[PDB]
């Protein structure tokens, strides 16, 4: 388990949320 399992998605939470 990284922090919650699946943290950063691959595009948006991914791309760092996309830039918030």
């Amino acid at each position: 388990w990284l922090r919650r399992i699946g943290k950063g998605v691959k595009i948006i939470g991914g791309a760092a949320l996309d830039h918030l």
